[PDB]
């Protein structure tokens, strides 16, 4: 409703709640905090313009205002259409952040929103799914130029940028923040499978022990999502299309069983594949009455909503978050989060100290891009490993660890070979 | 406030929202269900009159349903003044229960409205944490000839009616719901364990993993804060005043210190007690700045806030269901939820399948004392051993499981003892 | 060979090993030191003659030396024909032990050792199973009135000697060590938990993770069994016949089916139910080609031997403690230890530290005895909970373990009933 | 000593027991035997000779007649002079294999018998820790134009082999087998922290659970030690100088600190470093009276052993595998099994199912070198990943373990980038 050439957001007068939310997280995001207070002396984006996609909460929100801090000006879409709080919103637009994002935006305001936040002609692109960084190939040509580079967020966008580079029809370099050490093994993995059951439990007050949990996909998300569930007293049962994975998870005490075989004994259905189609019609027609399903893979393609919509006589809503699809024999199967990423729809995302780190490294990257921009090629490129090396560190100091350090002695052992028994 | 003679509720056009939390819940309630269809069919509760003390949110409403559909009229009162969730009570307003409860009340609204659910002249007190049973006794002696007998919910409440007859206060018979198997062993730890990091994960948007939780106490719900904690990945240090559960907290992994020693180290404090000033002034001039403090016992006695309150320079309100404290030097401590529990208060409480099993023992209890009373003493009893397996054996159907049944020649080599090497 | 009226051993010659065995147990072994060092400033068994039937292993000779250091004449025979450790036995016979024990013993011989450790005359029994005082009631009833009082060890020996009182042919007070709480919270869950898999493991040297584990029992041993299973990496059954611990497995993560399910699937069974005939015929017949069979239990009826050598058409020794029974159809099923507690044939007991407390309390067991036999009934009693309290807070000394004490308000704050909201 | 040109070993009698553990562990080897099958039918080592150092126990010797099953004339020496088990070498060389080798042999005799298997004048070497492509290099250049190819088993060989390869002394090409994910995923994290414990448990008799548990090495198999000291019960402390893995450890739950700090609280340590002096003088000056150390890596010179001779007024040996350093203030620090592997010289090594992978892949490497030679460099390389899944879908089978299968339309999504939201 307060829309205008600067801004697009719901209420502004929602900001003071919002800015209570950035501040809180704040206070838990050491290594942000340490590169903020370089950005505010070094000003490093003075005349830099940023266009950023990202889940529009109070973290994300956090990261902005550092580049802004860093004297960048900055513009801002969804990255999900139901991730944005709209109160942090009203608090970015207050701040200066040209932000464009209403909560339950539909499919074509969240492209308009999209091509708003374009709008400032950004040297740098921050995204998350690759959606922005495929919207200016295909439809906004005329500012490619300008754009010295861009970064991406989660592994869904990583696989669209480097399709894009094989089709050789990316025009600009982009960091994969994603295959940092310090972002895949520390946010897909431990960041999902907290955030994951916050949102599952906070959508339907269920109880997680003693249910059969079935998690499709092994990979970060997947065994960070089936470590969790363990952790909170499920029987997990991993789906996997990968006979390495699948045996990792076997070792890690998981049952493995194919996706029809889960579908008949599962009680709640979590998805963390990337990929499309891994539930469908015939999995939907096994499931128990009352089952449960969730998705926290990028997009809602991994729960094939339309087998399910065909299944249904009736569709319902009998809470925040769920859907419910009640079926011919008088089964109810019920989506949570309408099958989009549950732990930021369902609830509010990675906890703080988890998306430090991750946008500690989205920092960087934005600066290692202004720094190298004519050096590299149209291609898709991993931070050096000393930008992983100084985040893990700035953590450690700030959790008060002090960890043991090689000698010299030891240095030059471990380059020797000589010294057998 | 919308108050009459039958009820007393902040505002009944909530009630629409309040049904379809309560149809939510009640669909994952198997064993209440099973209860719910013989009371309507054999009707026992038929001019029998009810008046409960309980956490008035969804699952307690359909427990109080239950009754009432089983003939009963009911009365109801908060449990805790924070607990109650309004829409939920303005739908039992609608359904006929006479329920007096606003979300935030005061101390004296809180005795104001038992006393109006006891206005009923109950025939069955059901109480969470024993204030209406010691309420009857101190200020309304006149009815206590028409009560048959109550039951207790909680450990807290427990201790105190037990302590009642000990000193020949206690006036008419009363069943320790608490003590069964099926509660204290589901409930008081697989219920607490996951509910008390739902809300502590709710109110603060903060990782667990890598934290120090120090859970102080390891009795039924300290163990299951304890087991979910460190399922969550944090390092779990307990505290105890038993040797016997200090030892069981060493042997299952957790480190175990004394409170001054784990003050200067947790990041999260959660008590779960049952007693007085566990946590208190000489803990918070040892904590680290942000420690974050939860209270998962019945009564907010266990963190000693008038403590907090002396030593703070500033209070202030950063979150909902944040407290935070300022102390002259700086540091900033953060007490969820008031210091009251922190699962009812700032999130669902138990999930159903938990409450399920305590409710139906409730419901059991509520049929035992009209079916007993005439022949049981002013003292507290503990329900028979057959009804902890009656729910145990409808649970275990309601999920498919068939377990293995004892041979006639096992039990008869189970009460033999000539049968050696 | 070495076989006199004082011993019956193997082979003398072996006892500076076992003397190295016992003294370094006796190391960590602080709550039976401690004990030990008042035994021998007091002598409070000077004059007393001690029969005991125990697992013949390093600590159990040094409870027997602590005894015979406070001054009783001592006898012993083995608790298992196939527990006894010849060396350890040696060196109890070059101390002045009348331990009368080889491995790999006869039922007779047995039988024949535990009349000669009966030949002592006790007025203490210290028995593991209730076979001596089986045996004493059954053929040596020329000594009833010379004996005290007796204590058992272990489960079964106390549901023995239970059914004993019960038909009132107990003719002498027994202690029911095991129903102490520092016993069977430690020793038969923490103690049974490792010292199975460390069994199973050296018989075997095989990978328990990801492997189905069926544990037949969720009692204290069983519970423990499965929870260190899973600790290895096993995804775990749980069979029981108790519908409340059925339902405690589920909430604990674990699998819950009947015997004839679990046998399709599982991959090692170990029984822990102190029953008859757990695993019988049709159970062999469903099993997997090589699967492992072990039993925790203290009689080797739970696996019903008779239905494989039925099944088999031949029966073979692969390796020691390791039976193959291959079968018609040529799948091939091994049985561990012959079918006897696989902890203590196959490995070497408990741990130190989980029997220094166990032996401990037989300690204050037989001088609980000493102290009370007249004031007793011929009947089964549990030792008053303050031994319990005394072993926990030496243990706890001697792990530099200090624990927080209760503040005398905190003890009226318990004891009242008046403090409510 | 039984010491012809074909074979060196202790005592050939012993023969018949080494058969019966050869034979025992190849029925769980299921990959192996599959890959056995082919060489037996194929015979693609007919002429082929073979020279193997790897630790000589029972599944080794599966490997090695494997090896020759298919063709090869197979020579064959210790990795380590205390992992020899003599029965087992009896075996091989009744069998063919020209093995030398005895346990406890001297460091003299090591490298006398490396050379006896070097006189086969091998085309194919397949080591463990590189001692043996070491030797050729170094002694024995003669006949590297001979040489095919090398494997290598472990993690330190592959360090010293890529050492060789950086300083231009590597003569021949190299398969890193310790590098592919069907092993250091497996054999160094699974089997590992399985083996590690058996040893451990074997050694001493111990209790593992509430014990203070130092891992130094938070690698594959250290974050093994680590998970499975957890799963027994034991607070787990990890010390790293890679701060990225040292969040890891935290994030798991484990307590992170130093060396020096470690050393005042741990009850028993393990390294799993790879380096030279983890822990040294002073830290052993630090440690508790009791504590236990215990070395996982493949040289004994993580645990600094004349570090210990120094400061020891007394050297003793307490029971096999535990040497006792008694210090100046009457401290007892015990090492176990000399400071070697502890998993092979106090235990079995690694369970045979794990083996099974690690050895399949070694069976492949072999054939890999056997049919790429011509065209390979003098490099260290890593097997194809088609190997690593050949090997994973083989033991999924033979598990019983049906997983699901990308679709066509699955991997063009996984390909494509232009659908996004
Ligand atoms: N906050 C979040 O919810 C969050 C965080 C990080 C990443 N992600 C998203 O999660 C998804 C994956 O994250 P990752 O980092 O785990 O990817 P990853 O590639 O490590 O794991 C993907 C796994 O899915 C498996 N898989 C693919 N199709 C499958 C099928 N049909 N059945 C079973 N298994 C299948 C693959 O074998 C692979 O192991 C991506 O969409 C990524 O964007 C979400
Ligand atoms: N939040 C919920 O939904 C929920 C659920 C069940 C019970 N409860 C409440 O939680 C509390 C405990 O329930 P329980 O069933 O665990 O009781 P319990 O007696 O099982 O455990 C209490 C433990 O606290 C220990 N303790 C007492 N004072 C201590 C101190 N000063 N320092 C350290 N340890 C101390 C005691 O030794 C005892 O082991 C009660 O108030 C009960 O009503 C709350
Ligand atoms: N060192 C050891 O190996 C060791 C240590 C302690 C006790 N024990 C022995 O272990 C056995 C039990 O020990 P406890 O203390 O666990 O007994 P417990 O009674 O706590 O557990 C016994 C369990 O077995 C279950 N059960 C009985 N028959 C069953 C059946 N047919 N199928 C499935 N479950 C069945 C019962 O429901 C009960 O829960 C006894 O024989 C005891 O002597 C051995
Ligand atoms: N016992 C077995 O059967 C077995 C099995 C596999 C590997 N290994 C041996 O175990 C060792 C490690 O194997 P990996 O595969 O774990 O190696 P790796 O490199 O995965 O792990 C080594 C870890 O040690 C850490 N480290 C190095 N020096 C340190 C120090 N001074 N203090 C603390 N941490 C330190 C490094 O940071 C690294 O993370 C190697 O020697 C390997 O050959 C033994
Ligand atoms: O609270 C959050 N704020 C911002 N980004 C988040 C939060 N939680 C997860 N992600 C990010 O969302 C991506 C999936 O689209 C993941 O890569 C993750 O890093
Ligand atoms: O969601 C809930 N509804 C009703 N009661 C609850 C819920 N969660 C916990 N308790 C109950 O609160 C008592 C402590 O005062 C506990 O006994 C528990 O059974
Ligand atoms: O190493 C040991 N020495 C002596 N007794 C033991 C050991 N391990 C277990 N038990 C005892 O054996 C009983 C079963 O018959 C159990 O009660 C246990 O306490
Ligand atoms: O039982 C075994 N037999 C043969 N090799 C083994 C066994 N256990 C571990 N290793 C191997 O020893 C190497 C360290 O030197 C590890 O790489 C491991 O694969």
């Amino acid at each position: 409703m307060d829309c205008g050439k600067d801004y697009c957001v719901k209420d502004l007068s929602l900001a003071e709640e919002g800015w209570k939310k950035i501040d809180w997280v704040s206070r838990f995001m050491p290594v942000l905090q340490y590169i903020k207070r370089e950005f505010e002396e070094k000003k490093p984006f003075k005349g830099v313009r940023i266009a950023a996609t990202l889940h529009l909460e109070m973290k994300t929100a956090f990261l902005l205002l550092t580049l802004k801090a860093g004297g960048a000006e900055v513009s801002a879409a969804a990255s999900n259409p139901l991730s944005t709080q709209d109160d942090v919103v009203a608090a970015l637009a207050k701040a200066g952040v040209k932000v464009y994002a209403i909560r339950g935006e539909s499919r074509e305001q969240y492209y308009e929103f999209m091509h708003k936040a374009l709008d400032i002609r950004p040297n740098i692109i921050i995204d998350d799914g690759a959606d922005m960084i495929s919207l200016v190939h295909k439809e906004r040509q005329e500012m490619l130029d300008e754009i010295w580079g861009g970064s991406e967020e989660t592994t869904t966008g990583v696989i669209r940028l480097r399709a894009m580079e094989k089709a050789g029809i990316l025009k600009f370099p982009v960091i994969a923040v994603n295959d940092s050490y310090m972002k895949y093994l520390f946010d897909n993995r431990y960041g999902t499978g907290q955030s994951t059951w916050d949102g599952i439990m906070r959508a339907t007050n269920l109880l997680i022990a003693g249910k059969n949990v079935v998690v499709v996909g092994y990979g970060w998300c997947g065994r960070g999502i089936a470590m969790r569930a363990r952790g909170l007293g499920a029987t997990v049962i991993v789906v996997e299309v990968d006979p390495i994975k699948a045996l990792e998870a076997r070792m890690d005490g998981f049952l493995v069983m194919d996706m029809k075989e889960a579908a008949k004994i599962g009680d709640i259905f979590v998805t963390a594949t990337g990929n499309i189609k891994c539930i469908r019609r015939e999995h939907f027609e096994l499931m128990k009455d009352g089952a449960i399903m969730a998705n926290a893979g990028h997009f809602d393609v991994e729960i094939w909503k339309p087998d399910l919509e065909k299944l249904a006589v009736e569709i319902n809503n009998p809470r925040p978050n769920v859907t419910e699809y009640k079926l011919k024999d008088g089964r109810r199967l019920y989506l949570l989060a309408d099958g989009r990423l549950v732990n930021l729809v369902a609830a509010d995302g990675h906890p703080a100290e988890i998306m430090d780190m991750s946008f500690a490294l989205q920092a960087k990257a934005a600066e290692y891009i202004k720094d190298n921009h004519e050096r590299l090629e149209p291609k898709v490129y991993i931070l050096p490993r000393e930008i992983d090396e100084m985040v893990a560190r700035i953590k450690l100091e700030s959790m008060g660890i002090k960890i043991e350090e090689l000698t010299e002695e030891q240095k030059k052992y471990l380059e020797s070979w000589e010294h057998g028994t």
